[PDB]
């Protein structure tokens, strides 16, 4: 119970930084999303979104809401590829797992996901938002293997 | 001794907090950074760096070397003028101490500043980081006053 409680409080503290480098990564990218006309300044928002990190590990993916990855700062190969039934290591639907905590919960999701560090996988825990006016599903994510 | 350790607790919390926000700052503005020539990319910049947040009062300033404000996320007003004769309201020369701690120290500095969600005079700890292709010591901060 009690090396349990200091696991949940590092947990928590995580949980507050992700809303705020999600903030960051939403509000750099306002003037472009405030004043787009039909998809004009998707590709600006793109440029600044995958160059990002708030550290190695820490950094900005996309998907619309069918899966289909839009932009991926460390793997720009998966844009515009259809990852709706990719599944981790343990089985979680981690695309699909997204889109539904972003829309509909409240944006968290546990999975295993490539570690820019190690080049490999890891376990993770995913916070995303979602922008309507693009169909993002833009989210960010912190390592949990310590 | 013993409140005053979870006192020095959150403060390093914060500052590990501080030089990851900031690394988010210098990262949104990467590919301008590096591609710009003579200037010709700052406007584009300064506009990317006003609009972001971390929280309300979670905001991004810049000076120059001779104490010049060059971009102020929440008075722009204040961009163009020179701040370094500037104390707070302990006698604290915050201009330049900020340009002094990024460019010689270790970032950090403890003033006094205008809040935004008050909008009055608080304790604050800011920390800057020298851009030197444009001569900004570009800085955030997180309010003390808790």
């Amino acid at each position: 119970a009690e090396l349990v409680r200091d696991r949940q409080e590092l947990i928590d503290a995580r949980k507050k930084e992700l809303k705020a480098y999600m903030m960051m990564g939403v509000t750099a990218i306002k003037p472009l999303y405030d004043s787009d006309v039909n998809g004009s300044n998707k590709q600006a928002a793109k440029e600044i979104l995958k160059a990002m990190r708030f550290e190695s590990d820490g950094y900005f993916f996309a998907y619309d809401s069918q899966g289909i990855n839009t932009l991926h700062a460390i793997k720009p190969s998966l844009e515009g590829k259809n990852l709706y039934d990719l599944k981790d290591e343990n089985g979680v639907a981690v695309i699909a797992g997204l889109i539904d905590a972003s829309q509909k919960g409240d944006g968290f999701l546990y999975f295993s996901w490539h570690k820019p560090t190690i080049n490999a996988q890891a376990p993770k825990l995913g916070y995303a938002e979602y922008l309507q006016k693009w169909d993002w599903v833009l989210g960010t994510g912190i390592y949990i293997d310590d």
